[PDB]
């Protein structure tokens, strides 16, 4: 599946993942895009806020869902 992630700038990157992704994972991803470090990524989804041992279906993150880096 198909999901955005802003940054703090409100650059919008693309990421393809799947349901049962971890955070971590795809803190992993965003990593590669931006070089911005894991430890410094916080990852919120509709004001809730993504630890990196659930999965983006633990949060209901679906399809074109945008999660935002704070
Ligand atoms: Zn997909
Ligand atoms: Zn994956």
């Amino acid at each position: 599946m198909q999901i955005f992630v802003k940054t703090l700038t409100g650059k919008t990157i693309t990421l393809e993942v799947e349901p049962s992704d971890t955070i971590e994972n795809v803190k992993a991803k965003i990593q590669d895009k931006e070089g911005i470090p894991p430890d410094q990524q916080r990852l919120i989804f509709a004001g809730k806020q993504l630890e990196d041992g659930r999965t983006l279906s633990d949060y209901n993150i679906q399809k074109e869902s945008t999660l935002h880096l704070v």
